[PDB]
């Protein structure tokens, strides 16, 4: 709300106090973000975007400058006053730096250099650290990317050796939600967004508010009232059918909520089989009449990939079963999931660069034409030393104006070309 | 920001199609929040008054249901827009529902009701179902707080051992370096604000704009930059020493970032004994001169304890150490870590109150007047029952009025009245 709405109090307190740190004489200071590995080996970048939106969403203003002021004092903290006014009066309020970015949804093998932050003014060559809190929290939308991302490649490998139809029903196999179960309505928004890189089905409205208001999509995912019904039942109770209705089905979605997730959802598939018939697919797989199963509880990468296996197992395809994640997938990450860091990799002493400290210097990526693999280099070393790759980020935000920026079609488009 | 002031939008899609589950003649819905379990056998209770403040923060208007009633349509949910119409023009916007909670600080044991949303008007009775999605997210203010609450206990005892000064060391001795690992800005604010209600020294400047915007305190938390300096090292650079400068240090807190938590911490307390002696206080403990050590690494109730025993042993007081978390606080946590959960124990049928379903119809808390135990029970069992006890809830929103209300100055007493 309007109580956040002041950019020079959105960072650590240590940080206000960071510009006095630096060496006398220094011009400007580099940056970059990479994921240092964790759980995953690649990840889906995604998220940037909207904070910049939302985060720097207006110039500077000397009421921002006189309210900082007076907190950081009594709370502890100096505060460059002279810069943060020099910035609103010679910049109009706008932040000398430049970001680049790899294009949102495009998924990087971990230690890659994934954005750059550098500054465009020598006097106010401080900014950049000062926003180092902000724009780390990009970890969050790109790891709840990334675990999205990793059960659609899951689910793919089990739609590909059953199914008839694997890219027509895998964009509605993995439902959000984790609206109850994640810590704040910005984070139900962001991450929520982020798991609609990958699906289309989810439950937080909050994210198809975001998506809508920063990534260009008016209605960016679907869900089905709890024509297609889910009902939540229970494998006990559908076993005692022994009586019921059946037909006017005949003339719909289990969700359970009882049980061992394994378990439970190979009982259902067995008893609505019982119960409803099937038939045989093209690759040899049951397919049940009429009904289906969405498994909304303990759902984990793992326990996801053992019902698989075991459905799988027992002939029947994974079209009869969808999941569903909650706070597994909008809380239960960290910023040690994918070890992410924003780190300082360059100053310009005197007018001339030094690196700082294994990745040193003025960086950015590389993508290989012929194999589409991804790599870190110098930016000396991107033209006229590579005819066979290309710089792999674009700017995307410079001195107060979003240059480069994606519809979630686009990032959808990214994620959806890359496999593990 | 903007594009979430929606609060018709702030809910589960499936919420959304709620009111049409309820059986015919329904005239009131009664609900509870309690924690089921979980890691600690007690919760602090905190946030609550900030989700009120932030998500329920004017009335709705008819364009929140015009733009409600388009996105719901599109999505896939049904939407009671003559319900919410008349909640408008019947009601002025204002929700029906009465909520009592625990007062925020209050430490409760697990099991035990703590809040209780209840309905207020006949034809509107499903709203309180419709705000689960929003209210549920208190479990993280909660969770946020009762960690920190349990790390405070911890020290507590050392420092009651050791140390001659014990209250008035401890407030210093959690600093929150949360905002980098957390998920969002919100998330920060509410999350770093639920940790001083136990602490004073925070890093997030969040908390602060959130403390003074909704809980009435100009400035929650004090720091130090990094009159009290912190200085980052490292114990192998102390040993160094063996020079340097040393005495225009006596005419500081060391924040090291490399080692095992409990080792690097036992070796700049030896080191800097060496490198500044110590006096022995009134307990028998050494407490260092001039310097203090700050591990605001690997820190976790467990590691905590750790360091604690450890220099305990080696004869040092507990002043000389303080501790930092950063993601282990803010954003390590999930709805499961204290089970949260909000339930619906009556309805109104006919007219006639009857249970749902161990916890079943209209409840409050009690509280037992000479210990100070809580208990659970119904409110047709406080009064002209309990001479023994007194009703621990108080009703903090009505009908689009908050009514009690707290100053963070409150909620820190609550909790820090409570013990283990």
């Amino acid at each position: 709300m309007h109580y956040l709405d002041n950019l020079l109090l959105n960072t650590d307190s240590y940080k206000a106090s960071h510009w006095l740190q630096y060496p006398p004489g220094t011009d400007a200071s580099f940056f970059y973000v990479e994921s240092r590995g964790g759980v995953y080996d690649q990840t889906a970048f995604f998220g940037l975007q909207s904070i910049l939106k939302e985060a720097i969403n207006r110039p500077v203003t000397h009421a921002d400058i006189d309210d900082a002021k007076a907190l950081l004092a009594a709370h502890g903290e100096p505060f460059n006053e002279a810069g943060w006014r020099d910035i609103v009066d010679r910049l109009g309020g706008q932040l000398p730096i430049r970001i680049r970015a790899v294009p949102e949804g495009c998924v990087v093998p971990t230690h890659n250099v994934l954005m750059t932050i550098e500054s465009t003014d020598a006097k106010a060559f401080w900014v950049p650290s000062y926003l180092e809190t902000l724009l780390l929290r990009v970890w969050y939308p790109v790891t709840v990317a990334t675990v999205s991302w990793q059960v659609k490649q899951i689910v793919r490998d089990f739609l590909q050796r059953t199914s008839d139809d694997p890219e027509g029903q895998l964009p509605f196999k993995l439902h959000d939600f984790g609206a109850r179960g994640v810590s704040s309505l910005g984070s139900a928004a962001l991450g929520g967004a982020a798991h609609l890189v990958n699906f289309l089905g989810t439950d937080t409205l909050s994210a198809l508010l975001l998506a809508r208001a920063h990534y260009h999509t008016p209605v960016a995912g679907y869900s089905i009232p709890a024509a297609i019904v889910a009902v939540v039942s229970d494998s006990y109770d559908i076993y005692r059918a022994i009586t019921t209705l059946r037909e006017e089905i005949i003339a719909v979605v289990i969700r359970p909520d009882s049980g061992d997730p394994v378990d439970v959802v190979e009982q259902c598939l067995l008893l609505l089989d019982e119960a409803f018939g099937h038939q045989v697919n093209g690759k040899g797989y049951k397919v049940l009449n009429h009904v289906r199963v969405i498994q909304g509880d303990g759902i984990n990468p793992q326990s996801l990939r053992a019902i698989l296996e075991r459905i799988t197992a027992a002939g029947y395809a994974a079209d009869n079963v969808a999941f569903g994640m909650g706070g597994a997938l909008l809380q239960k990450v960290d910023r040690d999931t994918q070890k992410f860091a924003l780190k300082c990799s360059a100053v310009r002493v005197d007018g001339a660069w030094i690196d700082v400290y294994s990745k040193r210097g003025r960086l950015t990526l590389l993508r290989d034409r012929a194999t589409g693999q991804y790599r870190s280099a110098l930016l000396d070393e991107v033209a006229t030393h590579a005819g066979d790759s290309d710089d792999a980020l674009v700017t995307v935000w410079e001195n107060g104006q979003m240059l480069r920026e994606w519809t979630l079609e686009q990032v959808r488009a990214h994620a959806d070309a890359a496999r593990l």
